[PDB]
Parts: C-alpha cells; sequence; structure tokens
C-alpha cells in the first residue's frame, strides 16, 4: 500500500485532485520535490497546496506537525488543503513520494502522516564481482532509489579496473568520466548521495607517492561531482591489511580532503576484518580500527560471517570493538558466489529492532541490476521503517512495483528460484515452501509403495502447469525488457523443469506399457534440452550455467523419475537408464561410490563429480572415462584427499598411452601437450586397498 510505511498514519473520506488549485511556495521548496509535483499536477481560484521545507514561508503554520529528524516529513491531505512539509529538502522530496504512492485514479484518500527513517543511510554498494552494471542500468537504479527514500548508492565494482589495483591510480578515461558524470548529477536529481569508492589494499604502498595518488584520484571525482567518498580494504593480503596505516590514511583523507571541501558528505571504509569469524582475536585489528579512526568516518561490516544476517547481539558485538554504530554491508541478494542461480526470494533474517545500532545499511546485490529490485525495494522498505517490515507482502509489492503486467507469474518464477544451493559460505534461503509438504508426503509415499494423497499429486500437477504460464509469459513480456533479457536463460531452463515434471507425473499415473514409453522418451530429450542450455547460457568462468528450482522441485522431480523407472524395470523385466542428468560422455568403475558418481561438463572440463564419503579403491579396480569423440587434450587434475595408481590415454580405448603425475600440494596434476584423447583411465595397479576421498577428477580438453 506505501512503501516504505510511513511512522505514523491517520487512517476513510475521499478527495479528487484538484482540478483547480493554488500552489504555495514553489519557489521556495526543493526544486527536485516541486518537478514531481507539477509533474502529478495538470491557479489562486483554486484549492491551495503547500509545499516548502520547515523554515520556509509556505508552512510556517504547520511547524509543530513537522518531525525532527533529517529526512522527516509532515503530509496531510483534506478537504480545503494539501500539505508537503519536509524537515529538509530530501524530507520534502519524500513527501512527495509518499503522496505519489497516494494518488489512485485522480483521488486521493484523506490522510496525515508523520514520517523519517530509522536508519539514516539506506541503499545499495555495487560492490561484487563479475560484469559490473551498465550505464542503463545504473540510471535506472537511481530512479528507483528515489522513489523508495534510499539515500545512498555506493559505487565499488570489483572487476573496474580504475576502482581496484592496479589502475585505482589513473583517471578514468573521458568516456567513462562523463558517465559517471551524468551518473552523479541523476543521483543528485533523484536524492541518492553518489559515493564512489577506491580499492587500494591489494597494491598500496605505505609512502607519500601513493597517498597522493590516492588524493589527486579522490580530487579528479570531486570535479565529476562526487561528494561522498569510500576506501575498501576488503579481500586483500599484504602490507594493505595494515590497520594504523589504514586508519591514518582515512585520518589523512578526513582532514585535508573531506573537511577542506566546503560540501562533501560521506567517508567510508570497509575493513579487512570485515565479519566475526574473519576476525582473529589473537591480536586487536577491529579495535585498532576503533580507537584511531576518526569517529565522523564509517566503518562497513557484514555480520558475523562474510554471508549473513544482521542479529542484536551480533551488532553489539561489533560496536564495541569499533566504537561507534556500525554501516551494515549486507550479502544478499549478491550471487557472485553461485552464479548460476538467481536469488529473487524476499528479504528476511536481519532483526527489526536494532534501527538505532547501525549507521546504515546497504544491499550487495546480484550482477543482474533489474532482477535485483526485488531484494532493493525490500531493504528500502526494512530500512526506513523496520518496526513495521512485512517480509512477503514487501516482496509482493516489490513484485507488483518491477512488473505490474505479469506480477503474478513473476511471483510463480521468483517463489521457485531463492535458494542459492549449496556453497563454500553455508548461506541458505527457504524455495517452494508453499508446494514442499506435498512433494515430500507424495515422494515417501511413492517410495514406501504407499497410496500418495490424490491432492498432494494434484497439487504437483497444478505447480507445473503454472510454472509452464509464467515461463512464457514472462518470456514475451515488452514492460521490463532489461529484465527479461537478465532472466531470460533461467525463464527457459524453468519451463523445462515444469515440462519434465508433468511428464514425470504422467509416468507415474501410467497405464500401458508403450504410453509409459514415450513419457519416458519425452523425459529423456528433455534432459538433453537442458544440459544444451546448462552448456550455452551464462557460461561465466566461476559458476557457469543455469540451474533453477533447485531445493525442492529438481529433487522431487529427479527422485520420483527414478523411482518409477525402478518399478518400471522390476515390473517388466526391463533395463530402462534411471540416470537424472544427461551427460554425452560415459565413465565406468569397479570401485563404488565413484559408479555413481556422476559426470559434470562446466565449459571445455570433463569432472567426476566429488564425493564426501569413504572410496575403497580395491586393488585391481579401476575407472575409466570415455568421451563422446576424440578431442585434443590440455590436461588433468586429480585430488584424492600416488604410488599406486597408473593414469593412461587412449583415442580407441586398444592403444594406451601413460602419462606421469606431477606431485605438489596444490596435487596431482599432468600436462596433455594436445595429444589427442577419448578415454582416460585410472587403474590401481598396487597390491593393497587403497582408500581415498575423490575431491577432483578433471580432465580438461581444447574445444
Ligand atoms: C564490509 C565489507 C564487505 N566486503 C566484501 N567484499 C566481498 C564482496 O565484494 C563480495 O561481493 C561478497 C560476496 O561474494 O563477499 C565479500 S564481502
Amino acid at each position: 500500500s506505501l512503501q516504505p510505511p510511513p511512522q505514523q498514519l491517520i487512517v476513510n473520506k475521499t478527495i479528487d485532485l484538484p482540478a483547480v488549485y493554488q500552489l504555495n511556495g514553489g519557489e521556495e521548496a526543493n526544486p527536485h520535490a516541486v518537478k514531481v509535483l507539477k509533474e502529478l499536477l495538470s491557479s489562486k481560484k483554486g484549492m491551495l497546496i503547500s509545499i516548502g521545507e520547515k523554515g520556509d514561508k509556505s508552512v510556517r503554520k504547520y511547524s509543530r506537525q513537522i518531525p525532527d529528524h533529517k529526512e522527516g516529513y509532515y503530509l496531510s491531505v483534506n478537504e480545503k488543503e494539501i500539505v508537503l512539509a519536509g524537515n529538509d529538502e530530501r524530507g520534502t522530496y519524500y513527501a512527495l513520494q509518499t503522496f505519489a504512492q497516494l494518488l489512485k485514479d485522480g483521488k486521493l484518500p484523506e490522510v496525515e502522516i508523520k514520517d523519517y527513517p530509522s536508519v539514516r543511510y539506506r541503499g545499495v554498494v555495487e560492490g561484487f564481482y563479475g560484469t559490473p552494471w551498465s550505464h542503463q542500468a545504473r540510471l535506472s537504479q537511481l530512479k528507483f532509489y528515489g522513489k523508495n527514500k534510499m539515500n545512498t548508492y555506493i559505487y565499488g565494482p570489483k572487476d573496474d579496473p580504475y576502482h581496484s589495483a592496479p589502475n585505482w591510480r589513473l583517471p578514468y578515461p573521458d568516456k567513462e568520466a562523463a558517465q559517471l558524470q551524468e551518473l552523479v548529477a541523476v543521483a543528485n536529481e533523484n536524492e541518492v548521495d553518489f559515493v564512489w569508492a577506491i580499492h587500494p589494499g591489494q597494491d598500496i604502498k605505505w609512502n607519500k607517492e601513493d597517498r597522493d595518488l590516492l588524493l589527486a584520484k579522490f580530487e579528479k571525482m570531486y570535479q565529476l561531482g562526487v561528494r561522498s567518498f569510500a576506501v575498501f580494504f576488503d579481500d586483500i593480503s599484504g602490507e594493505g591489511t595494515n590497520p594504523q596505516k589504514q586508519a591514518e590514511l582515512l585520518n589523512y583523507i578526513d582532514e585535508k580532503f573531506a573537511q577542506v571541501k566546503p560540501d562533501i558528505n560521506q567517508l567510508v571504509m570497509c575493513p579487512t576484518e570485515y565479519n566475526k569469524s574473519w576476525s582473529n582475536p589473537n591480536g586487536n585489528y577491529l579495535t585498532t580500527l576503533g580507537d584511531k579512526l576518526n569517529p565522523s568516518i564509517q566503518i562497513m561490516w557484514t555480520g558475523d560471517r562474510v554471508i549473513s544476517d544482521i542479529t542484536r547481539d551480533g551488532i553489539s558485538w561489533i560496536n564495541e570493538r569499533i566504537k561507534r554504530p556500525a554501516y551494515i554491508w549486507w550479502n544478499f541478494p549478491v550471487s557472485d558466489y553461485v552464479r548460476d542461480h538467481l536469488l529473487l526470494g524476499p528479504v528476511y533474517g536481519n532483526d527489526t529492532t536494532i534501527a538505532k545500532e547501525m549507521s546504515g545499511f546497504v544491499t550487495n546485490p546480484m550482477e543482474h541490476a533489474e532482477s535485483s529490485k526485488i531484494a532493493i525495494y525490500s531493504v528500502a522498505s526494512y530500512a526506513w521503517n523496520p518496526a513495521k517490515y512485512d517480509t512477503w507482502q514487501t516482496w509482493k509489492d516489490a513484485i507488483r512495483t518491477i512488473l505490474p503486467s505479469a506480477a503474478e507469474e513473476l511471483e510463480c518464477f521468483a517463489m521457485h528460484n531463492s535458494d542459492l544451493g549449496p556453497n563454500g559460505h553455508g548461506y541458505r534461503r527457504e524455495e517452494s515452501m508453499d508446494i514442499q509438504p506435498a512433494a515430500e508426503r507424495f515422494l515417501k509415499a511413492f517410495k514406501e509403495g504407499k497410496n500418495y494423497d490424490k491432492a498432494d499429486f494434484e497439487t504437483l500437477q497444478y505447480t507445473f502447469e503454472r510454472m509452464k504460464e509464467s515461463a512464457d509469459i514472462l518470456l514475451m513480456n515488452t514492460e521490463n525488457k532489461p529484465l527479461i533479457v537478465e532472466i531470460t536463460p533461467w525463464v527457459h531452463q524453468f519451463k523445462l523443469t515444469a515440462e519434465m515434471g508433468e511428464e514425470v507425473l504422467k509416468m507415474v499415473e501410467g497405464r500401458n506399457e508403450s504410453y509409459f514409453l514415450r513419457k519416458y522418451n519425452h523425459v529423456k530429450a528433455l534432459q538433453q534440452q537442458m544440459f544444451y542450455i546448462d552448456q550455452t547460457s551464462n557460461q561465466n568462468p566461476y559458476q557457469p550455467g543455469v540451474k533453477t528450482a533447485t531445493r525442492v522441485i529438481k529433487p522431487l522431480i529427479d527422485r520420483t523419475f527414478a523411482t518409477v523407472v525402478k518399478f518400471f524395470n522390476q515390473k517388466f523385466n526391463a533395463h530402462l537408464d534411471a540416470t537424472t542428468d544427461y551427460m554425452p560422455h560415459k565413465m565406468i568403475s569397479n570401485v563404488e561410490q565413484i559408479k555413481n558418481l556422476p559426470l559434470q561438463v562446466k565449459a571445455n572440463r570433463v569432472l567426476i563429480s566429488p564425493a564426501n564419503e569413504v572410496v575403497k579403491w580395491a586393488a585391481g579396480n579401476s575407472v575409466e572415462i570415455e568421451l563422446d569423440a576424440i578431442y585434443p587434450g590440455e590436461n588433468i587434475q586429480i585430488n584424492f584427499g600416488c604410488t599406486w595408481g597408473r593414469l593412461e590415454i587412449s583415442t580407441d580405448g586398444k592403444e594406451w598411452k601413460t602419462v606421469d603425475l606431477k606431485q605438489k600440494e596444490s596435487r596431482l596434476s599432468a600436462g596433455l601437450q594436445k595429444a589427442p584423447v577419448k578415454f582416460v583411465r585410472f587403474t590401481n595397479v598396487s597390491d593393497e586397498e587403497q582408500q581415498v576421498y575423490l575431491r577432483q577428477f578433471v580432465l580438461t580438453i581444447e574445444k
């Protein structure tokens, strides 16, 4: 209804937008708010509309109703008068943003509102690894922040070469500089502080030469319009991690630059130890920063872990040490460590009562800018009014705002694209919770030979139908073309999941052998299509491919497919393959966890899925990979957790050529030097059983 929800709102009657109005204070009030107001409109005889900041003539009558907080405002609508009065210029702009949401069909509700943020700095840090947001995406983002009362945008793409090492020393070229100039201007028009960050720690020298280069870079950005600045020391090693040096540098920028210019706003640093588990208690890095860094300077913090939600105990832990309220860097929805997943679910987990305990709250988003508006909108609501923060309603409101013409379809898509999957940070999100109980019940019964509930079967049927509807509708949506460009690969994979799910359910209901077999063949072809999408879309270097509906739906479908094929093989004494993911290559083994470990293709690599359990490698047993063709080989790398095995390659499986594995901490490796390869074979040739841990088994070929 109103986002963010105001601190104070008074319920009844309806007032039409005055066809004739008298404007009071258009020449004294925030020009950015006036422009918004004249846009919403279209003389002295008419109804009075008072706009202005506390102190202006236009609103002196309502001085006692205007909240005495920065960015606060007072809004009133009744039959005779409209009041739009901020405590300051940004507060007046934020009054117009709320006013704009109130306007419906030219009709306004009779309301009185007192409002202001609970958290002083609220917004976004473009701080991820990956392709930095496009210029057109950044322009759209700033307008979005202004509409949602987010007042902070911290520019810091890790892979922008003029942000980080070594070319943080170099001024932006004319083209990029002109774009940053535009960004800064658009930010100002939308009441957003543009904070330009620099990331010099990996190669900074603690000498005068690098100090001066950093300040000269800051001066250039200031000439481009930048009035807020940040220095990042995250994700570095070496002398740059020295807290005393970091604090002296930031205090120098403060005293010789930030407090020398007339109009610099935020000065922010992010530390090397930026979460609790990365803090070494055997030293005292954080208390050195807390005590030496000038108190006006902000210190960023991601929580108890690199990826974590903010708790009351956690914020108190850090605050005691840095001697000031932490400026939260919240690592959601950033996906740069799970780049084959979209993270489109609700924003939750952050304590709603600790607004006084944080200096700021910013979200690190996905490199998918439009897709991140779901989380950004929700953080905007949370940060402005946490006590009233409504996780699910705000998620639904965000989707309806981003894609009104297809909000139900985006909800369906987002609901099943929210978990991260397994990852090194251990961070997960709920997903598909609506249908998860019916999936769990259906699969337990089916596996056990008990009757499943008809209602559960139909819930699954319904889900797959709605998934196909939503996929096809989103693909053709033209209301937010940039969004659809971002999600399309996942949309394609999402539809394929839904079609597969339908066909497996028909295998469950199947009543004759011929019909079952058509469905089985259809499922296999769909598996092959998902493999194709996984290999040709989103081919980034770290987590290539496209994964969707991974927490609940894909396991349901795969396990149901496997179970019904097992039942068919039993019933008809048949030997249908029950594999659930297409794999063009083959692998066979006499060792067994390995025999059932699936191969994977990632870029030009062919690898055995690593396991976690003990692999007992018997005396004579082996593992042999057979590729679907002859390829020029690059290397083989193995990791067993070696005077017992023998690595051989071949083009025909008859004539073999032994390859010698080189040993090292990084472990068993061997170059192939473009030799043709189709078969790789690893055979235990010693006499005692050798138990191992397959951490990796990877062949790389030239494509
Ligand atoms: C307060 C400092 C936090 N800085 C961080 N730098 C890194 C970010 O650039 C990543 O996007 C993020 C997710 O992979 O992990 C850490 S968090």
